[PDB]
């Protein structure tokens, strides 16, 4: 697995990739890593952001579905046209597979200007897929056409440039420090799971732990941000706002209206507490705990024209589709997306950013009461 060691890059805000071939002769693409969606989805045209994209006239494997898709998100939108052709992973596993690929003809607010990637790889499942789950999703395709084991590892680091590595099929045990925990895949759609109890600082929101799962918690890879439930962010924000009565800020900043700056080499470390949520274990009462420090939730924002400063925006933030667990939070871990047993596993990250004072955890068992009830149906 040393050949997909360091096998993902990015920029800071712009999601991880993973440099992909579709087509036959190959056509090189760097593709977003997105545990967040189930659409294997390319640049097909030259939109002008683009750096290359897909050519179907130059692939005699191209095969045309003769359908299209159309995906609206949130403010954002892309359309194409579906086919299969040819994929492998350079920095993958040895093997070729046919897959479902939609050719992007249309897009909005999804390329990024300045960005080095050209498509989306959807690790989700099909569930989610568009138009529908008869479209099979690509992980599903690998692993029905290969003997690539079904599951695959995400180490996200980062400084500017970012790093990491997406072990397909296995896991690298120089990923990680002490064990891997694992807590139950609720439903094969979303990667689902469920937050039982929530810490800031060691001192607990005694929240119903249904809201900590108001609709959903999932681990997406294409979310930035740790994104809590309205009523949660806002008991979770009232919390930390108080555990750093020290320095004062305004309220927009934990709305990430506004970025805050303090000058450079001194921006206080342990006026913000280390926050843990308690995830559902294997087995009936037990769980185990993951604990971020700030400079998770404490994000940089590169650089500007109007002021040079260590400035950061606050990666936590609310939602009405529920708890994710973006960068924020699996920058600080190995995480095992375990598809044969319908689980994910957590373990502190080797590459994880830490001082010589707090430090990433994933600590257990714990004993936790009726948390079955904590997810929201
Ligand atoms: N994961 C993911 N994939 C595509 C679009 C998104 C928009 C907002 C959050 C996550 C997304």
């Amino acid at each position: 697995f040393v050949e997909m060691v360091d096998n993902l890059r990015g920029k800071s805000g712009q999601g991880y990739y993973v440099e992909m071939t579709v087509g036959s002769p190959p056509q090189t693409l760097n593709i977003l890593v997105d545990t967040g969606s189930s659409n294997f989805a390319v640049g097909a045209a030259p939109h002008p952001f683009l750096h290359r994209y897909y050519q179907r006239q130059l692939s005699s494997t191209y095969r045309d579905l003769r359908k299209g898709v159309y995906v609206p998100y949130t403010q954002g939108k892309w359309e194409g046209e579906l086919g299969t052709d040819l994929v492998s992973i350079p920095h993958g596993p040895n093997v070729t597979v046919r897959a479902n690929i939609a050719a992007i003809t249309e897009s909005d607010k999804f390329f990024i200007n300045g960005s080095n990637w050209e498509g989306i790889l959807g690790l989700a499942y099909a569930e989610i897929a568009r138009p529908d789950d008869s479209l099979e999703p690509f992980f599903d395709s690998l692993v029905k056409q290969t003997h690539v084991p079904n599951l695959f590892s995400l180490q996200l680091c980062g400084a500017a440039s970012v790093g990491g590595s997406m072990i397909i099929g296995g896991i690298d045990h120089s990923l990680y420090t002490g064990s891997l925990w694992y807590t139950p895949i609720r439903r094969e759609w979303y990667y689902e799971v469920i937050i039982v109890r929530v810490e800031i600082n060691g001192q607990d929101l005694k929240m119903d732990c249904k809201e900590y799962n108001y609709d959903k918690s999932i681990v997406d890879s294409g979310t930035t941000n740790l994104r809590l439930p309205k009523k949660v962010f806002e008991a979770a924000v009232k919390s930390i706002k108080a555990a750093s009565s020290t320095e004062k800020f305004p309220d927009g900043f934990w709305l990430g209206e506004q970025l805050v700056c303090w000058q450079a080499g001194t921006t206080p470390w342990n006026i913000f507490p280390v926050i843990s949520l308690y995830l559902m274990g294997e087995v009936t009462n037990q769980s185990f705990r993951i604990t971020i420090l700030p400079q998770q939730y404490l994000r940089p924002v590169e650089d500007v024209a109007t002021s040079q400063d260590d400035c950061y925006k606050f990666a936590i933030s609310q939602s009405s589709t529920g708890t994710v667990m973006g960068a924020v939070i699996m920058e600080g871990f190995y995480v095992v997306f375990d598809r044969a047993r319908k689980r994910i596993g957590f373990a502190v990250s080797a590459c994880h950013v830490h001082d010589e004072f707090r430090t990433a955890a994933v600590e257990g068992p714990f004993v936790t009461l009726d948390m079955e009830d904590c997810g929201y149906n």
